[PDB]
DNA sequence: GTATTATGTAGTCTGTTT
DNA sequence: AAACAGACTACATAATAC
């Protein structure tokens, strides 16, 4: 299913602060891209970050 | 046997430039730390960098 | 060495959800 | 309204690159 920032971030190698995934996400490193939904960010259960 | 620094960094899941690797062994951030031999690093295999 | 990139915390801004 | 989520910027330091 998909997950929210925090919860994609906590099952990363390397949790970041909430603000740093939100800048990935602004520079187009996270694949696929989140969609927001309303407010929030939903990412895919299989979303990697990727470098550009 | 040893492996060479570059042998290693490729090894590892995100290989890093040489510089930095270089800079980590001088940090005594490798365990165990790999022997200068002559003018390069020889690395054990099970070598690994500690946060 | 110096420069650039990556990250962190805060305040203020737009907008969403209750 | 009030809490939430995130954008954007100002301000920092650290790690990495040059």
């Amino acid at each position: 299913m998909y997950l929210t920032l925090q919860e994609w971030n906590a099952r990363q190698r390397r949790p970041r602060s909430l603000e740093t995934v939100r800048r990935w996400v602004r520079e187009s490193r996270i694949f696929p891209p989140p969609v927001k939904d309303g407010r929030e960010y939903l990412f895919h259960e299989s979303a990697v970050k990727v470098d550009l």
